[PDB]
């Protein structure tokens, strides 16, 4: 939601191909913990999405540590993520070039 800074107001988007070098895991703490990469031609500040419907037309969930920069077009980086309860996929970048990685929370369609 945009009630928090990383949700929909401004970046410089990444649309070189990115991965996550760690698949976020739910900490149980409220938070989603993961590793991302950017490669080449990218300065950016890294667009970090969380949705119900793949391409981050819903824009759910919160950047719980700081929403980092590629300085060096190769960066990769420690991200966690809050979404509310229930569903989400998590969304790692803009173009083409983007990954999510699907995560449910207890109370919508599966207990945990």
């Amino acid at each position: 939601m945009s009630a928090l800074t990383l949700k929909g107001t401004s970046y410089k988007m990444c649309t070189d191909k990115m991965s996550f070098v760690k698949n976020p895991t739910d900490t149980g703490h409220g938070t989603v913990v993961m590793q991302v990469k950017v490669p080449k031609g990218a300065p950016c500040k890294i667009p970090v999405i969380v949705a119900d419907d793949l391409t981050a037309a819903i824009n759910k969930g919160i950047l719980v540590t700081v929403n980092p920069i590629a300085s060096t077009n190769d960066d990769e980086v420690l991200i966690e993520v809050n979404p509310p309860f229930g569903d989400s996929y998590i969304i790692v970048g803009t173009g083409d070039s983007r990954l999510t990685y699907q995560w449910h929370k207890e109370g919508s369609s599966i207990g945990k």
